[PDB]
């Protein structure tokens, strides 16, 4: 069985990757299933859990069960200052907020975290989380010093560093609801220079950004806000997901 | 040619490795040449170029240049705060001290150093720095909250968090010119549950302490007071060395 890293290289190797983000937060569990139901079917890749909304354990553990039970799509959660480790999940981004002013969400959770993780069969995917303007409630919460999101330099440095790390993936957040996404001229320089994928979220709810981004070199795309804001998931994510195909 | 990583995890699927580490802050270039060479032939496999006496720059690829002269053996940075990045290295830790007080240590002079580092062939070593009791000049200048010699839990925590990071190696060290090394039971509680590597330093300056530590489980040990600090280089190392390989 191919773990969800070996499943993202390989699909990123010569295409596009495509993810949709819950807050279990934000929507009752079934509402939750719901949506990753239609995101499926729209030609998602992988269902992310997780948002700024603070959590119960018992509710998250009912949202992620109910979305496994109406989808075979894997499910890695998107962590946040809550601990939000659940047996039920396929995979967990192990990710450190490389920006932040705050030891705790650089190491410091992620240190108290590890023995239970460690207890667990879910897979851990080593990734560097680098947050932009405006960040948002996570880059409020997170303490972080903001890239600005033409910012090739600095964008760079932390990308090099997360690939120096050993960092398997690199993720280029905006904030969640964010009204701009990530420059392209960003992604475009660190797509020069750096051996691991780039995934971008925060922002992108048109085709045409999601296009536009991923011509820019960015390997996985993240949708979050537009799926769980749509009354109709499917035609919503369905243009996303076909437009970042063609690239 | 292989990479200092490949020889490593080669060296230690089914070995032990150790490492010389020099201070050339502390001694003149052509007597740290004399150094690695008493300390290759006394067995060692890489020389480690370090320390917590600042560096010039101009002195530290003096000293580089003189141990490559006289040595076939790959060198491998063992960097400070300093930015102590060198053309005529072959390698260089690029590690975080995890359990660090200063977003510096952690992340900061990384973040700073990566791209310069871009630009330069010497390969980059992804390494967890872990300091312990008592920590003597590296722990104070890293503000490093001390992990105990004997805390299993705590070492266990950053080890695999160091893991799950993505980080090929970790390192428990003790401080440089420590009166005690870091303890058997920690090497051994880590090396039930981690699938990376773990070097340990600081403290070591008996083949008994070496033995005794690889025997717990250790894969490299480093020495370097040691060998700085005697006359005779290669009659303190090679019974060090020769302890190590008989487990
Ligand atoms: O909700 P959006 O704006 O799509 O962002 C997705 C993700 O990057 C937020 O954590
Ligand atoms: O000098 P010693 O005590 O051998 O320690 C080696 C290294 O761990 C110090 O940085």
């Amino acid at each position: 069985m191919m773990t969800v890293l070996e499943d993202m290289l390989r699909k990123t190797r010569n295409g596009k990757v495509h993810m949709t983000l819950i807050d279990p937060g934000a929507k009752p569990p079934q509402e939750c299933a719901r949506i990753a139901e239609e995101a499926e079917m729209a030609g998602t890749d992988f269902i992310m859990v997780g948002g700024s909304t603070d959590i119960d354990s018992r509710a998250m553990d009912e949202a992620i069960s109910a979305i496994k039970a109406k989808t075979d799509l894997k499910v890695i959660i998107f962590p946040g200052s809550s601990l939000m480790i659940s047996p039920k999940a396929d995979a967990i981004f192990f990710m450190s907020l490389l920006n932040s002013g705050s030891l705790e969400y650089v190491v410091g959770h992620q240190v108290k975290a590890a023995i239970p993780l460690s207890a667990m069969k879910i897979e851990k995917i080593p990734m560097a989380y680098l947050v932009f303007d405006p960040g948002m409630t996570v880059g409020r919460v997170g303490k972080a010093h903001l890239i600005p999101r033409d910012d090739e330099k600095t964008a760079l440095s932390y990308a090099l560093a997360a690939q120096y790390f050993g960092f398997r993936l690199v993720y280029f957040e905006a904030g969640s609801g964010s009204p701009y996404h990530v420059g392209e001229n960003v992604v475009r320089r660190v797509k020069q220079e750096l051996d691991i994928p780039v995934i971008v979220g925060g922002g992108i709810r048109t085709p045409e950004a999601a296009k536009a981004l991923a011509q820019a070199g960015a390997d996985m795309i993240v949708t979050g806000t537009i799926a769980e804001r749509s009354v109709n998931v499917y035609e919503a994510l369905h243009p996303i997901v076909e437009s970042i195909k063609e690239v």
